[PDB]
């Protein structure tokens, strides 16, 4: 059905930006692709691979998720909805992971990066699960420049869709860790206006949004349409002006377009 292709193409043209979509239907492994092999800056969506790297460690290191880290007034970044509540005290890695994933807390992200030894370690983890496109280069907030043509902190919609699938439904993570990642993605509190907005209200969704410079507005999610096989969806969107406004409505439209009737 190229109807979807035409609709996506029109959506992009009308938006005046560059749209990236990758949908994987686990029912038969069919895919809906639109610039699925092009690179897009990930913004907060890179936080999923990051949190997953920590979960991977917990498979061998027992109780690591309960390990504590101190939050100093110096760790605070441009967005600390949760961490700012702990300046002077501690947060476990689980709490930190939850904070970065569900509230997109930047301080929490850098705390996880520090724990992992830097962005290069997240990239290594991605490679270990077969993702040869993903690449994390900087920490928060520099990783959000999203400069057109810059390959730093980018990935493709398809590569991210495959990795999200491997992580949440596949074998990239062990049972317990897989369940925690899914639980965290379902508990996201910032996706209300994105992919979720374009889906029937009773469908169950796990997702991670993101928004940064050049009006880059992203979202990656796993969708369970009632009792049907899960859908893995990545909607990436970026614009020409560095100061462009975010277009969460564009991702919602894209989501409706590709998931309608699934
Ligand atoms: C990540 O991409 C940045 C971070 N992540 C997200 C996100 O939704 O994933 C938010 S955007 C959110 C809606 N717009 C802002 C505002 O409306 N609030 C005050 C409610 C927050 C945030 C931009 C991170 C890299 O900085």
């Amino acid at each position: 059905v190229q109807q979807v292709q035409k609709k996506l193409a029109a959506l992009e043209k009308q938006s005046g930006g560059r749209l990236g979509v990758a949908l994987i239907n686990t029912a038969d492994n069919s895919q809906v692709l639109y610039r699925a092999d092009e690179r897009f800056a990930m913004c907060s969506t890179s936080k999923v691979m990051t949190a997953a790297a920590v979960l991977k460690q917990s498979e061998t290191h027992d109780g690591i998720l309960q390990q504590k880290m101190t939050i100093k007034k110096a760790d605070l970044t441009n967005w600390n909805p949760v961490t700012e509540k702990y300046v002077g005290n501690t947060m476990t890695l689980a709490e930190l992971s939850a904070a970065t994933l569900q509230y997109s807390d930047n301080t929490a992200m850098n705390k996880l990066l520090a724990h992992l030894g830097g962005p290069g370690n997240v990239t290594a983890f991605a490679r270990s699960i077969g993702d040869t496109t993903f690449r994390l280069d900087r920490k928060e907030p520099e990783l959000n420049t999203a400069i057109p043509g810059d390959e730093r902190d980018t990935t493709s919609p398809l590569a991210m869709a495959k990795s999200l699938r491997k992580l949440t439904l596949g074998d990239a993570l062990a049972g317990p860790q897989r369940a925690q990642l899914v639980d965290w993605l379902k508990g996201n509190t910032t996706g209300g206006q994105s992919i979720r907005a374009g889906l029937p209200a009773h469908w169950v969704v796990g997702d991670k949004t993101g928004a940064c410079d050049y009006g880059t507005t992203n979202d990656i999610a796993v969708i369970w349409p009632e009792d049907r096989a899960p859908l893995v969806l990545v909607t990436y969107f970026t614009q020409p002006q560095q100061d462009a406004k975010w277009r969460k409505d564009v991702l919602a439209a894209a989501a409706k377009i590709v998931t309608e009737g699934k």
